[PDB]
C-alpha cells in the first residue's frame, strides 16, 4: 500500500433507498453567468437512475455514499489501486455543498471501513460560507478531537517519529494571507503551531502568484487539484518542475494533482474548453509520468469519484439510453484506471524509496 499516494474522495451521493431522495446524481445544470447564453443549453435537474449528472456511468449505479457496501467496494478499489490514503471532501456538521446534504455524520463509518482495508483518511476542507481563520481553528480542533484517535485517521509519519494530521484546503486563496497567518504562523494571534492541534496544511495554488501568498499565509505545502492540463498555472504539468523547485527552496511539501481526464459538460455545458479525452489511459499515464519526474513527496489523484467532472478512477460501465451514449472505458475494463494507478503506484513507491539522503 502506497501511503504517499492520496486520492480525492467524495461522500455526497445519495439515492431514495438510503437517503430518502436522490442527492448529487440529480445535479442541476449550472447556469452560465450570462442568461442569454444559459438559455441555449440544457437546464434543470438530471433524473436518475438513467439520467445522471455525469458524462460517465458508475458500475455501482446511482449509488448512496452512506450505503456500507458502497463504502466497502470503494475501499477495495483504492486498496487494489494501492492508494493508501483518501482525502475526504469535508464540510462542517450541518453544513453542505450547495448541491448536497451534510456529510460529516458519515465520517465515522468511512473511517471504520478504511480501517478494515488498512487505508487512511485525511481531510479535504471545502470552501464553506464564512470560512476563515477563526472557524477553521474550530474545525481543525473538531476534526482532531473527534477523529484523531481512530486508527484509520491519516497522519504523515516523519522519520523522527512525529505524526502530523494533514488538511488540504480547497480554494484557500479566497481567504487573505494575513487571516491565514493568524492560524498558521508561530506567533499568529490564534496559532495552532506547536499545539496539540498542529498539522500540515496544504494550500491550493491556481495562479503562479499564489506561491507568494501561500508563503505569507504559513501553509506547509501546495497542491494543484485540477485534472485539466492548461486550465491553471498549477494544473499544467509543464510548470510542475518549477513549483517543485520553489517548494524545495521554501521547505514546502509539493503535492501535484494528476487526473485521468476531465469532462463536466453534463452540469457545466458551457465548459467544453476544459474537456480532456482520456485517450484510453494515456492522458493519465502522461500526468503520472510528469509527476514522478519531479520526485514529489506525495502525489494526489483527482479523483476517486468526482463523477460530475469526469475525473473519477472509480469503476465505470457502458450505458446507453434513448437519447444518451455515456462515455466509458472501452475497449478496456471498468477497472482500467485502478490497474493503471496500481502500475504507477508501484513505480512511485520503488523510486520514492531511493529519494532519501540516507539512500
Ligand atoms: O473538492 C474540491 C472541488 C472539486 N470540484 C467540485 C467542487 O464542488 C463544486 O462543484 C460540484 C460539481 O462539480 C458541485 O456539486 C458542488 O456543489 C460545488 O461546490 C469541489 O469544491
Ligand atoms: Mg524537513
Amino acid at each position: 500500500l502506497n501511503n504517499y499516494l492520496h486520492v480525492f474522495y467524495y461522500s455526497w451521493y445519495g439515492n431514495p433507498q438510503f437517503d430518502g431522495k436522490y442527492i448529487h446524481w440529480n445535479h442541476p445544470v449550472l447556469e452560465h453567468w450570462d442568461p442569454r447564453i444559459a438559455k441555449n443549453y440544457p437546464q434543470g435537474r438530471h433524473n436518475p437512475p438513467d439520467d445522471i449528472g455525469s458524462s460517465f456511468y458508475p458500475e455501482l449505479g446511482s449509488y448512496s455514499s452512506r450505503d456500507p457496501s458502497v463504502i466497502e467496494t470503494h475501499m477495495r478499489q483504492m486498496r487494489s489501486a494501492s492508494i493508501g490514503v483518501l482525502a475526504l471532501s469535508w464540510y462542517p456538521p450541518d453544513v453542505n455543498d450547495e448541491n448536497g446534504e451534510p456529510t460529516d455524520n458519515l465520517v465515522p463509518t468511512i473511517l471504520d471501513k478504511a480501517h478494515k482495508y488498512n487505508l487512511k483518511v485525511t481531510f479535504h476542507i471545502e470552501p464553506y460560507s464564512n470560512r476563515d481563520d477563526q472557524n477553521m481553528y474550530k474545525n481543525v480542533k473538531y476534526i482532531i478531537d473527534k477523529y484523531g484517535n481512530h486508527p484509520a485517521f491519516y497522519r504523515y509519519k516523519t522519520k523522527t517519529g512525529n505524526a502530523l494530521p494533514m488538511f488540504y484546503v480547497y480554494d484557500s486563496y479566497i481567504t487573505k494571507p494575513e487571516k491565514w497567518a493568524n492560524l498558521l504562523t508561530t506567533s499568529g494571534s490564534r496559532s495552532i503551531r506547536n499545539s496539540p492541534y498542529d498539522g500540515l496544511f496544504i494550500a491550493l495554488l491556481v495562479e503562479e502568484k499564489h506561491k507568494y501568498d501561500i508563503l505569507q499565509s504559513g501553509f506547509d505545502g501546495i497542491y494543484t487539484y485540477f485534472a485539466t492540463n492548461g486550465f491553471t498555472y498549477g494544473s499544467s504539468h509543464q510548470n510542475w518542475a518549477s513549483l517543485k523547485l520553489f517548494c524545495d527552496k521554501y521547505n514546502l511539501i509539493f503535492i501535484p494533482s494528476v487526473g485521468p481526464g476531465y469532462i463536466d459538460t453534463s452540469i457545466r455545458p458551457w465548459n467544453t474548453q476544459n474537456t480532456r479525452n482520456r485517450i484510453n489511459g494515456k492522458y493519465y499515464e502522461i500526468g503520472l509520468s510528469a509527476a514522478l519526474q519531479t520526485r514529489p513527496s506525495l502525489i494526489s489523484i483527482t479523483s476517486f469519484n468526482e463523477w460530475h467532472e469526469g475525473t473519477q478512477i472509480e469503476k465505470a460501465v457502458p450505458k446507453r439510453t434513448s437519447n444518451t451514449v455515456y462515455l466509458d472505458y472501452r475497449p478496456h475494463k471498468p477497472g482500467l484506471y485502478l490497474e493503471l494507478t496500481r502500475k504507477w503506484s508501484e513505480k512511485y513507491s520503488k523510486e520514492r524509496a531511493t529519494y532519501a539522503l540516507d539512500r
